[PDB]
């Protein structure tokens, strides 16, 4: 591989996305993928969900899910079969998608149009997708201790990770989880049901008063962490930690609190660094209150380059200037840099959503300026609220008394109508008006 | 309805300078401007300085001048003649360069690639740049007085507004100026010079220090106040305006330490407004730190849309993100925009610059990071090393001990060096050494 038309950087959700779109709008392009990951491309949210529920002792190994809709299928976006080989590409008849696996790309000759693989070797392109991703972050108490505590200590992303993990469930009492994220809480809520079978230990905890305490009002916030607490977790809010060592070859926490915890393993999903390596060597601007890559509204940063995903921080012209570590958002921009990059010229317009899952009695979905540090107004059936218990309901973000965010609370395939609402941007004079719309069955 | 390949909007010095490129990159290319000015384009640093110095009892109906190299010339940036109509430009042969007089662009439709103006009328366009400049702020001091004291106010950025100065300054005893920075020396310096010969009042205040504060170490500023002073101006630091009513058909200026000053006529140079008035209709955004249209360093904010000059806030591949209200800067901008709008995709690498001059003795240039907020160190002629008197000399403008700025004062056609110094910035261990590559002395 020397010379590629398409070039995309990262072997991820939203490489995987822009590829799709590059090719229905230009059929018979070349599209050249880059993974630093040695895997194919692959969707993560069921390692974190779906692939624990699974009644199968081969899930480990096939890595196939079933479905909401109840149909099965693999984490995969494609079978190999689709793909074809970096050789074959320029040649093969009517284009293809290539993916390159185990390369990190490690230099960006912006002006030349160019990159340098960690292996040395130089490909030339014509128009270029950055979807780097991010990188999980480590905990500085975890790093402050040795490696005979980072030995039992894992961060959680790749498949390898779930693996590795799934296995050390059957193999100790104690697990401990760091962070109210919903990587944190959706993984104890994934051991909470092995614990009901293995009889295991599970414990999260955080320094925050309750879970996903920064996307929901902290009334939620607790609610969901009784949830989750039934769900089988030893939830242990304000726990700001001290360090880490081991006592009788088992792991010890200690906390300014005074309080402490003995366990096996630990896992720490405490936010995630996007992945900008790439920018001081090609010149490219990061956003230093958001993070990551500066792109405007079209997702472009330079005449030839695109950036997407976790890594792309962009301006939504409707919602302003922000950046969105999802699955559903690393699709749309994907989808839509692919179009940009075949000259579509489009902003990002349709918005872009997410789902988290705690629990069956915990699953909601939400969209746009979704910030517990914003101004919310909830509304239930049987800063303010409206109709103890808080099992179903749609919640409302706002700024200058304009609807920025919502939260859908247990209530499902609604989403069209929050779009909608979002979009119009009324000031609405009455919530409990437009939380009609979403038939809550109150 | 009609419709134009290149867009140019603001008669001012970007406009020209991308019109002129745009021609040169594709000859017989089609390029409108569109100025709510009544008056072609033209250049400011005249209105300034060389037309006051002119000899000549017509200078204020020919703008001529006769500078600075001794050849003779006029301040629009060409003839009437060499342009063409709006009616001619779609058909001559071979295109050519229409200015648009007395209209303002008022709506941008960006998706529509199109705009409405104030006439009502549109014009669909292929590639668009906004040069729209800025406007000059107004004292708040003077927005609160009535318009008894608002008759004898004006602030001034073009012809308009310098042919009224002129003649009032030959119908006065007292002109008071308030401005701190260029535009409010720049002018003191120039009536200094009618003070000589028609013996009238001239005053310069602003609550800052010195002279040019912000932009020179304060001991530079002090010895820059006397020697403006001399000029001809009664220069009151310190000034912080309370407020301004008249007394006996004459201005009357409070001050919050408590001192008070009568005069006939005021001039306010407090600083410039960028146009961004098209943002919020057209879906642009605008970068808060600095103000202005936010765009990336090959100028560029949307597929076919780019923006130059005084409005526009840009990536400094080098230097970083910034925004620069200047002439030279102006131009370079708008011919590069003009090579973009072309296919360039150039970012910005060629620094741009400005001078300035209060009388003979202090005339200097500068380029970079030009800020005495920043560390700065001075070497003059025989932290500061004069080998009491800073008549000549260069000083530099540190960010990590790194040269990002630099200021050649009363040192000439040197330019170039300090361009390749700013531009390898290397962390200079002696600075005294660097210094010597001006050559100081003579
Ligand atoms: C366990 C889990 C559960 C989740 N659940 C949900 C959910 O329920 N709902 C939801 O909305 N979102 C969820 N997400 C988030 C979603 O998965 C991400 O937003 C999405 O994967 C990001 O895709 P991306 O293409 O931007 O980056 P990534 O998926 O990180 O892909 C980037 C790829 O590029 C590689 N790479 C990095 N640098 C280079 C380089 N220089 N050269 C070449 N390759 C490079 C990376 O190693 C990686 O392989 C979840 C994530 C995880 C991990
Ligand atoms: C008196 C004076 C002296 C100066 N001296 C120096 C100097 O000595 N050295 C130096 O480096 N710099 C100097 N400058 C600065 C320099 O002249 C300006 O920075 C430069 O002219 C800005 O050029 P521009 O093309 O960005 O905008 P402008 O020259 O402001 O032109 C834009 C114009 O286009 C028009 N416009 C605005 N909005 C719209 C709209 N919505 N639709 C249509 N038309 C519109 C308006 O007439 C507007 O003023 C001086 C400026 C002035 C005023
Ligand atoms: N959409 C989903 O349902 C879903 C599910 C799983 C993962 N993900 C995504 O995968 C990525 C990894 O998840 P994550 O859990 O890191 O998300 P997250 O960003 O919610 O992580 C938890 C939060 O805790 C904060 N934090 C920082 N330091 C901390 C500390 N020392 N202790 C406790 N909290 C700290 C961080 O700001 C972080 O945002 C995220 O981008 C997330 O968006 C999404
Ligand atoms: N290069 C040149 O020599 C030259 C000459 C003429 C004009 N210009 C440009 O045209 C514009 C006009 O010049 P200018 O002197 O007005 O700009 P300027 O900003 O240099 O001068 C005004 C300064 O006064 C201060 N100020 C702001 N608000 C104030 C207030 N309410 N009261 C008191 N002080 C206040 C600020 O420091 C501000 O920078 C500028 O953008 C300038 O860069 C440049």
């Amino acid at each position: 591989p020397s010379h590629v038309p398409f070039l995309l950087i990262g072997g991820g959700t939203a490489a995987f996305a822009a590829a799709r779109s590059i090719r229905a709008r230009d059929p018979g392009a070349r599209v050249l993928i880059v993974s630093e990951d040695p895997e194919l491309p692959y969707m993560r949210p069921p390692l974190s969900k779906e692939l624990w529920f699974s009644d199968d002792p081969n899930v480990t190994k096939t890595l196939q899910f079933r479905q909401w809709n109840g149909k099965e299928r693999s984490i995969y976006f494609q079978p190999p079969s689709f793909y074809v080989s970096a050789q074959d590409l320029p040649n093969i008849e009517n284009g293809g998608v290539a993916v390159l696996t185990g390369k990190k790309v490690v230099h960006l000759d912006v002006r030349g149009n160019m990159v340098k693989l960690n292996d040395g070797s130089q490909i030339t392109f014509e128009k270029c997708l950055i979807a780097t991703g991010g990188t999980p972050r480590s905990l500085s108490a975890i790093d402050r201790a040795g490696a005979e505590v980072k030995s039992r200590t894992t961060l959680f992303r790749k498949i390898g990770d779930f693996r590795a993990l799934e296995k050390i469930s059957r193999e100790v009492k104690s697990i401990t989880v760091i962070g109210e994220g919903f990587l944190g809480s959706e993984l104890a809520c994934a051991l909470g049901r092995k614990s009901q079978a293995s009889g295991i230990e599970v414990i999260q905890l955080f320094p925050e008063k309750g879970n996903m305490g920064k996307i929901l009002p902290q009334y939620l916030s607790n609610w969901t962490m009784e949830k989750v607490k039934r769900e089988g977790v030893k939830v242990m809010p304000n726990a700001i930690v001290q360090s880490v060592g081991v006592s009788g070859g088992r792991l010890l926490i200690k906390l300014k609190d005074g309080r402490k915890v003995e366990t096996d393993h630990i896992v720490t999903a405490v936010g995630l660094e996007p992945n900008v390596e790439l920018a001081k060597t090609g010149g490219l601007e990061i956003d230093s209150d958001f993070g990551g890559f500066r792109v405007n509204a079209e997702l472009q940063a330079r005449s030839n380059i695109w950036v997407a995903g976790d890594a792309a921080c962009f301006y939504d012209i409707k919602l302003g200037r922000r950046r969105v570590e999802h699955h559903d958002h690393a699709v749309v921009s994907g989808r839509l840099a692919g179009e940009n990059m075949t000259g579509a010229a489009k902003p990002y317009w349709h918005q872009s959503m997410f789902w988290s899952d705690l629990g069956p009695d915990v699953g909601y979905e939400a969209i746009g300026l979704v910030d517990s540090s914003l101004p919310t107004v909830g509304v239930f059936a049987k800063e303010i609220t409206i109709p103890e218990d808080y099992g179903k309901g749609v919640i409302f973000y706002l700024r200058d008394k304009v609807v920025v965010g919502i939260v859908l609370w247990n209530v499902f395939n609604r989403m069209p109508i929050a779009r909608k609402i979002i979009k119009d941007g009324e000031q609405h004079e009455d919530l409990n008006e437009v939380a009609k719309l979403f038939n809550i069955h109150e």
